């Protein structure tokens, strides 16, 4: 009966889209279940490897424009989409409480324990100001998310890079019916880069992408009683360039059967078949600008990092 018990009410989608990634020819799984508890902690970590520029590179470029992000946009509910890495989202809560107009947090999340930290996090640092925690899909439950005061709806990290272009395209235009006059979007996206850089940036030294990768068999192991034995799966980052996207994959070490319990469910891997498990898409700048013009979204501005790397949008 309590709208925050609704708000922040998964299974069932996580049943559909394990059944339908694992019974496809190419095999593949969503990136979206990466971040149970232990693969948000897993990813914590990557945004702190040398090869991993993006998170510190985004990092740099908020902590410089935040203030001006505010000055423009002049919401007073901040709405992130994808939560997990507050260092980002305080700095915008900051300046929002530094020009008297904060007046609400919404974070949303699939994940229910990701927004449960991030809640009380902000609660405690935050008084005064109104939060409701949203858990859905950002591909089907923009819905879920209150239309209240004037939002200023971010999605940082270039997590709309592990979109590929239809689905981006339908998220975006999604997202433009979503916001209301006077509510602004703010969106990061990695840019196109040395490929060298790109590859090793998800396959690193210290062997972490590997275990995040990884540990998406273990969300569907404990979730599904399932008995992929991870070590049978080798990490694998690769570039094409067709696409221009990193993609992310799970070879195969040996012929593998795989007995996935709650979908009653037998998948067989013959020896060096690889399934996907991520892309990460990266940007040209002035393709983002178009790619937000067909959504119907106004880019007002643009920034980026002293050196190039990273690209953030603001838009209406
Ligand atoms: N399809 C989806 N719907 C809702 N949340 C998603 C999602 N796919 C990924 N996420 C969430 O988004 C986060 C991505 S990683 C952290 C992103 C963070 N905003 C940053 O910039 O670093 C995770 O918490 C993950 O659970
Ligand atoms: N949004 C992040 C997510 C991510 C980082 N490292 C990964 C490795 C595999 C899959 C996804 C990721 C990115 O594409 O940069």
């Amino acid at each position: 009966l309590s709208l925050a018990n609704y708000l922040a009410a998964a299974a069932e989608a996580l049943r559909r889209d394990v059944r339908a990634g694992l019974t496809a020819t190419q095999k593949s799984l969503p990136p979206k279940w990466f971040y149970d508890a232990v693969g948000s902690d897993l990813f914590d970590q990557i945004t702190r490897l040398p090869e991993y520029y993006p998170t510190r590179t985004e990092a740099q470029i908020l902590r410089t424009r935040s203030a001006e992000i505010i000055s423009a946009a002049g919401a007073d509910t901040l709405v992130e989409l994808g939560s997990g890495t507050s260092e980002k989202t305080r700095m915008l809560l900051d300046a929002m409480r530094d020009a008297e107009l904060l007046r609400r947090f919404i974070p949303f999340d699939v994940d229910a324990g990701v927004l449960r930290s991030a809640g009380a996090a902000i609660g405690a640092e935050y008084p005064g100001i109104e939060i409701d925690a949203v858990c859905g899909d950002f591909e089907e439950h923009l819905g879920k998310i209150p239309h209240v005061g004037r939002r200023l709806v971010v999605f940082l990290g270039s997590t709309i890079g592990n979109l590929t272009p239809a689905p981006r395209a339908e998220f975006l235009s999604t997202l433009a019916d979503t916001l209301q006059p006077g509510d602004s979007l703010l969106l990061g996206t990695d840019l196109v880069k040395d490929t060298g850089r790109l590859v090793r940036a998800y396959d690193d030294a210290a062997g972490v992408t590997a275990a995040f990768n990884r540990n998406v068999l273990a969300v569907v192991n404990r979730e599904l009683s399932a008995d992929f034995d991870l070590d049978a799966f080798e990490h694998v980052a690769k570039w094409n360039s067709d696409e221009e996207r990193i993609e992310v994959w799970l070879r195969a070490r040996t012929a593998q059967h795989v007995r996935v319990a709650a979908l009653d469910l037998e998948v067989d891997f013959a020896a060096g078949e690889e399934m996907l498990t991520a892309v990460s898409c990266k940007f040209r700048p002035e393709n983002v600008v178009a790619e937000l013009a067909e959504a119907g979204l106004r880019q007002t501005h643009w920034w980026t990092d002293p050196a190039g790397d990273f690209g953030l949008s603001l838009a209406v």
